């Protein structure tokens, strides 16, 4: 039977991640949540995350613009969480962007097939089969940002440039748009806090 985590289950290992625009002394949290739904029989894990760009966006000038809507994954520091499949933005499909940058991140951009008028809420959604038992995901490791951009449709924004500003009085890391992406955010789990694994 299944269980459900939210970010708040793993708070102990890894991080979330915001958005300087060009000010790293107001950071913005585009994620509103990830929820993740474990079936203890399949070792599926079914994704969900609610993306709202639409603060940092605020701008009006942005009304006309045909916008895409993207979703960086990579499960590749865990063996046994495999690549996601059926991979969704407002229930729609997507196409895959692979690295063209050359930096040696592994994993993958889902950017959506369609565009939106303007700047709104999205809802990304994907699977993750999982080959271990419940104990195991003390070790699951899977990083996921959500972008925007505003008119092209390759883009690739994986966490790899950032820094550091404030968030709630933290230091909270921030992402760095490799090009065209914007208002990304993001976060990397690094296991399921001890306390919210299940009973298996």
């Amino acid at each position: 039977t299944k269980t459900t985590f939210t970010i708040s289950d793993f708070s102990n290992g890894g991080t979330q991640y915001y958005w300087a625009g060009g000010n790293a002394n107001n950071l913005k949290n585009p994620i509103s949540s990830i929820s993740a739904v474990y079936d203890s029989a399949t070792g599926k894990i079914s994704w969900t995350v609610e993306y709202d760009p639409t603060t940092i966006l605020k701008s009006p000038a942005l009304k006309t613009l045909k916008t895409y809507t993207g979703i960086y994954i990579d499960t590749s520091s865990d063996s046994k969480l495999s690549t996601p499949t059926n991979v969704l933005i407002d229930g729609a499909a997507t196409n895959p962007v692979t690295n063209f940058y050359g930096n040696g991140s592994k994993g993958i951009e889902y950017v959506s097939k369609g565009t939106t008028k303007g700047v709104t809420k999205h809802t990304i959604t994907f699977d993750t089969a999982f080959s271990g038992r419940a104990n195991d995901l003390a070790d699951l490791e899977i990083k996921m940002l959500a972008a925007t951009t505003l008119s092209d449709p390759h883009f690739y924004e994986d966490g790899s440039k950032g820094n550091y500003g404030r968030y709630n009085g933290q230091t909270a890391p921030y992402v760095i748009a490799n090009d065209s992406g914007t208002a990304i955010g993001g976060y990397q789990v690094s296991g399921v806090n001890a306390d919210s694994i299940p009973s298996d």
